[PDB]
């Protein structure tokens, strides 16, 4: 990320802006709503200086920079309309490493002043850093409709209850599920509104006699296909909230982003399956929350079945959000739909390879009005090009290889049954095999990218 | 306010985390990701640690907290499990003058550091001053919902683009309107993602030539088989900004729940229309100028007539996109515990419909999972011949009800019994055939 935020402690703390003007006033407002102890050094200053210093809230100083005054500062503001102040302003605060801020160049100094929602004590803050400030004011103001106004009751009220939860509750999980109830509790919010001082304890005595569940719990999530954008809202909330993430090869980076940046994370790819059984088995003993993420959708060829059948018996609560298939997902962005008209009655998701022995069933794979996908079927492209020749499938029945479907990286080579073995050559896993007559919908229906 | 957020700038800025585990890890991600020339003082780092020193990505320091190591920093985090080393870093930093947070507490510090959602340059970041960090976790969660992956990549391009927008904008007011279609076109988020720069400048004169209450497009959204927690990300954000939603009965009331209040509707579905007048529909209300978007049930392009939708507007030369869905199998599948494949027994899932005619011996090969979509009134007349053709008489069946949702009905047992199951359901429902079935019994965690 370009700028780390942080929330500054201000009090007694002494801060110097630099400029006397307009501007100068905005950012003082700032820092003395904060707390700080603040000079301003101008050569002259708008009334609203006077008589802040009038009350006894700032110190003013007037006359030229005076680098000295920095000597004591947290945070310098270079505040006025000459570039060659600034500077000297911007450097005199980097040679005492103290941060920075320059109203005309937000890409020169330290920090940057992100617009600010208040609902004290919650705030949220805004900033495209000076890229876009348009968007950072289209976003301050739909943030400002979502946010209620009691929220900060709300919050306050959380904090005054933090030490009575602390000393209440022993373990971290259950002081996770009484703040998880606390903040949905719609009655709760009004009532604090309300100043209504009988049901806000009525309410509160209840909540902190329920049990809690002890258990945990364990979720496969389907994390689709690779696009950030195609995991479900349930999917995102359970790697919010999740304590441990296992995760695979085939679950790309910007998913991952999107874990909640406080779990750790188990990686499992390249380890087999019994293991994975036992380290999500061992991971949900003590009692956190674990989430299986998997790419794609989780029982189709996930082996999801294999994982939760351990705990239908060893106790554990689990469930499963399902997730975009790579088929689903693949002939989205390909142009492909799975299905149209009566090209095809029905769709196959065949798996590549099988457990050592046993056949494909090519007299069933070759029949006529379906479309056919095989997952991890690249290394054997070659027999299936044969095998369904062998077996009435025609010669020019068109075929796509989707590799990395969904993604940024998303190559699609396409041809006839005849070339389905060099088009494999040049595409590499993780890849899709499309075969049927919806492909020749593609040159219509491709809306992703010319690659 | 008494915390006053400002965003840091910590590209090559000394920044010292005093502290080697699980939590230091998470503090030394977090600045490492933001360019801080970082350096790690603890009595011992777990291996993680000793991998990024190896890269080159920060520096260790074994040993003791020593105070020197304050003396050329701009930020500092205790980050151990010692109240009391914690306690000497934040003194040794309020001294020098160092903003310094203790992970531990909030209190006694001179930061804290918020929850972030990351669009770089873009960022939002959420904290309530260490009094409610779940309730700023919700808000989180919440806003990641929201915001598009690429929206910094659009919020970078509208950079070196504020240029153009005065020599052909005037008045600060179009000049926002402008503004307002330029971050909600995702056909240019999409071409800026893929670098395809020639997409990207055929949509930038588009959006200056274009006239400025013309923002035509369609995006046909799976709306998956009926929990709104189903939805895709990209499906809520494109039903955020839909100036028109088309949909039908197939759609659930929680997921129509989640559209724009000030957004036309039209109910598309039946009553008690066919697919050529939804087209018109879709033609007509897009050459207004209008951002529309056909809803449908699971995903669009599994029995969904999506394809169809599409060509009609391929014509006219309709911007489109496709945004896919949970179809009825997965989430049925899911939420009643019957995964479709399993070890051995299913090589393949049969996702079916119920001119021309279904090839009947196909459907009874073993080693299948049969899924019947819309087949509840040939309900009759497949159980005869499944068995005709060979089919195992003992091969479980499962009919699944309004999947997924608040009032879903499943209804299993032996495909002897197929006949007289399917009249204990009503559309829409799904018919699953196969061993698989078998395994609700132990996987269903739903009902
Ligand atoms: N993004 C993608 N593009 C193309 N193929 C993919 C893909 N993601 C997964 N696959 C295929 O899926 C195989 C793993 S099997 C697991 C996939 C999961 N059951 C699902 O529903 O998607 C890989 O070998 C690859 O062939
Ligand atoms: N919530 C649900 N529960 C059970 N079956 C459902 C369902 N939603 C859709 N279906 C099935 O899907 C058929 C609709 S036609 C296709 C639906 C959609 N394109 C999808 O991908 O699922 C119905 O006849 C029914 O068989
Ligand atoms: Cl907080």
């Amino acid at each position: 990320m370009d700028h780390l935020p942080i929330f500054c402690q201000l009090r007694d703390r002494d801060c110097l802006i630099v400029g006397g003007g307009d501007v100068a006033e905005r950012k003082a407002r700032l820092l003395l709503e904060a707390g700080a102890r603040l000079t301003v050094n101008a050569l002259t200053f708008i009334p609203q200086f006077t008589v802040w210093a009038n009350e006894g809230m700032l110190t003013l100083v007037e006359g030229p920079f005076d680098e000295t005054l920095l000597d004591s500062c947290w945070l310098a503001i270079a505040a006025t309309d000459d570039d060659t102040v600034n500077q000297r302003v911007s450097d005199a605060a980097e040679s005492r490493r103290i941060f920075c801020n320059v109203v005309a160049a937000p890409k020169a100094a330290s920090f940057i002043m992100p617009s600010i929602i208040d609902r004290s004590p919650l705030m949220v803050a805004v900033s495209a850093g000076g890229t876009s400030p348009v968007l950072a004011r289209l976003l301050r103001e739909k943030l400002e409709s979502l946010l209620p106004q009691h929220l900060g009751q709300v919050a306050r009220y959380a904090g005054q209850l933090r030490a009575r939860v602390k000393k209440q509750f022993a373990t971290m999980g259950e002081r996770r599920r009484f703040w998880e109830k606390f903040f949905v509790n719609d009655r709760l919010a009004q009532s604090l509104a309300n100043a209504d001082e009988k049901a806000v304890n009525a309410t509160t005595e209840r909540l902190f006699s329920e049990p809690l569940d002890h258990r945990g719990e364990v979720v496969l999530v389907g994390a689709g296909p690779g696009d950030a954008g195609l995991l479900t809202l349930k999917g995102l909330q359970q790697i919010q909230q999740a304590d441990i993430v296992v995760y695979d090869r085939l679950v790309s980076d910007d998913i991952m982003n999107l874990v909640r940046r406080d779990a750790d994370r188990v990686f499992v790819g390249k380890v087999p399956q019994e293991e994975i059984n036992q380290i999500l088995l061992r991971e949900a003993q003590k009692g956190k929350r674990v989430v299986r993420l998997k790419g794609g959708d989780p029982f189709i060829f996930g082996r999801g079945g294999e994982e939760l059948e351990t705990l239908c018996h060893a106790g554990i609560p689990f469930s499963v959000v399902p997730g975009i298939t790579a088929a689903s997902g693949c002939s989205a962005y390909s142009g492909i739909p799975l299905t149209h008209r009566d090209y095809a009655q029905s769709v196959r998701l065949v798996t590549g390879h099988l457990k050592t022995g046993g056949e494909l069933d090519w007299e069933n794979l070759a029949a006529e009005k379906q479309t056919l996908v095989f997952y991890m079927g690249l290394n054997q492209a070659a027999t299936i090009q044969e095998k369904l020749i062998a077996f009435g499938m025609q010669a020019d029945m068109p075929v796509a290889l989707v590799e990395n479907g969904t993604s940024v990286k998303q190559r699609v080579v396409h041809g006839v049954l005849t070339q389905l073995g060099e088009l494999a050559q040049q595409v590499e896993s993780p890849a899709l095999i499309i075969v049927g007559r919806v492909v020749a919908l593609r040159d219509k229906l491709n809306w992703f990218s010319n690659h």
